[PDB]
């Protein structure tokens, strides 16, 4: 019991290793192939494909009548994905970022705004429907401002990505029920803390893809990969889960979220996302969870 928590674990971190650094490599080359940015891949392939637990996620547990926990784990995921992901590949791999990248992340930063307005009396199932349909949009005008028989190049290059996607989500799943079997057999088992996790525990696809692109200095696929998942799991996830139930209002987050956003938009623009910009990402982040609500919603 302890011994399959530890089992888990491990593997699932191995996975998580190894599969992260399969699907940057896979979705590089298909990047390449579709004469496609690597940001455009990020923001598309990438952040949906590492978002689909978020999504879950926060549609399940609004289902099960825990709102509060739907909007937790997409809130909290967007300011994890900024202040833990992003500065943790910043330092990594400083990003210049080009002025068509810049109006992209104007455009999220406008998203969440947006986002955080309509949210102050909480998320109805009419401001998913809004924001599913942005998403929607914000995907389209990405793909098109980005852009331009059988050939064993795109045959690779379709397996790395799609074996790599399964073998972070697979992994992510493995090391969180691992370490949920291990605490549990420890008997230190807690429903506060376990809760206060879970946006980190569906994050953990980003962090290890997003830490595979910065090893290999692709900042455009960082950058890509930290907008696109935060537009998903807001247009996708928080939308979803709206369409249960209504969501409570989270305006402590949510104005998190716009100061990190804001910052993201304003180094982009004006300076760099690099070392200093990454360090205080983190420092912002470490202040987070030393002082948000526990719980998790
Ligand atoms: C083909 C590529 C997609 C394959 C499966 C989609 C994802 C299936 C699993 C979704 C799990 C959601 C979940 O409960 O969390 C998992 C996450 O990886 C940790 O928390
Ligand atoms: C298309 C590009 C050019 C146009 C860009 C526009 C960007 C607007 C974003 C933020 C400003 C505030 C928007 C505020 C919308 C408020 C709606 C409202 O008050 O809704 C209340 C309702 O209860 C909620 O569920
Ligand atoms: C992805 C590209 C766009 C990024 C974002 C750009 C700014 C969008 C701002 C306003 C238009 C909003 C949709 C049309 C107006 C909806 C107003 C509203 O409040 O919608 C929810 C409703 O309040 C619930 O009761
Ligand atoms: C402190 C080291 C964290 C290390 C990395 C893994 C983080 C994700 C693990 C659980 C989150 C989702 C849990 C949903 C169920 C929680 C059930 C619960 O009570 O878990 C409490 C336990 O304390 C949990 O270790
Ligand atoms: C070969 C293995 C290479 C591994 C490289 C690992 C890099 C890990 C980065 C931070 C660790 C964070 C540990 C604690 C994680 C949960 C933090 C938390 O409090 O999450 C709250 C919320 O759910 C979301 O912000
Ligand atoms: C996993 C689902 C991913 C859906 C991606 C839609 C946009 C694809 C853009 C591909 C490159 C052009
Ligand atoms: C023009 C290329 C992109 C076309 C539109 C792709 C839309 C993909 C939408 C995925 C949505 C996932 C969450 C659904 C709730
Ligand atoms: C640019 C507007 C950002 C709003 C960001 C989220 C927080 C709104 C906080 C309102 C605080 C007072 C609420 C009274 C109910
Ligand atoms: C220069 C812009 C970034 C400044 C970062 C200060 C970080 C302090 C962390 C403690
Ligand atoms: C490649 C050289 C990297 C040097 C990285 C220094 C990183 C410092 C991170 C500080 C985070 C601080 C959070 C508040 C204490
Ligand atoms: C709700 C009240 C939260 C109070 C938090 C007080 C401590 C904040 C510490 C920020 C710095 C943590 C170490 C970097
Ligand atoms: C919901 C509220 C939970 C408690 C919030 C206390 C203040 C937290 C401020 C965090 C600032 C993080 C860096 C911008
Ligand atoms: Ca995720
Ligand atoms: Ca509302
Ligand atoms: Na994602
Ligand atoms: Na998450
Ligand atoms: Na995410």
């Amino acid at each position: 019991m302890v011994i399959l928590g530890v089992g888990y674990f491990l593997l699932g971190l191995i996975l998580l290793y190894y599969g992260s650094d399969w699907f940057v490599l896979g979705s590089e080359r298909i990047a390449r192939h579709f004469n496609v940015s690597n940001f455009v891949i990020g923001a598309t392939v990438m952040a949906i494909g590492t978002s689909l637990p978020e999504i879950l996620t926060s549609a399940y547990a609004s289902y099960m009548h825990a709102p509060g926990i739907s909007i937790g784990n997409a809130i909290g995921s967007c300011i994890c994905n900024i202040g833990l992901v992003l500065g943790l590949s910043a330092i990594i791999s400083p990003i210049i970022v080009d002025k068509n990248l810049q109006k992209n992340i104007l455009v999220y930063l406008l998203f969440v705004i947006f986002a955080a307005v309509i949210g102050i009396d909480g998320f109805s199932w009419i401001d998913g429907v809004v924001l599913l349909i942005l998403f929607i949009i914000y995907l389209r005008w990405t793909v098109k401002n980005g852009s331009a028989k059988n050939n064993p190049s795109v045959v690779f290059s379709l397996v790395l990505l799609i074996i790599g996607l399964i073998g972070v989500l697979v992994g992510a799943e493995l090391f969180v029920d691992g370490a949920k079997k291990i605490a549990l057999a420890l008997d230190i088992s807690d429903k506060v803390i376990g809760f206060t996790l879970v946006a980190f525990g569906t994050s953990l696809p980003e962090l290890m893809v997003s830490l595979a692109a910065a090893k290999r200095n692709l900042g455009g696929m960082v950058l890509g990969n930290v907008i696109g998942s935060n537009i998903a799991d807001i247009g996708g996830a928080l939308a979803v889960g709206s369409l249960f139930m209504h969501l409570p209002a989270e305006n402590v987050q949510m104005a998190v979220l716009v100061i990190m956003s804001l910052l993201l938009y304003l180094f982009a623009k004006y300076s760099k996302i690099g070392r200093w910009q990454g360090i205080l990402f983190l420092a912002l982040y470490i202040i987070a969870i030393a002082s948000l609500r526990m719980g998790g919603g």
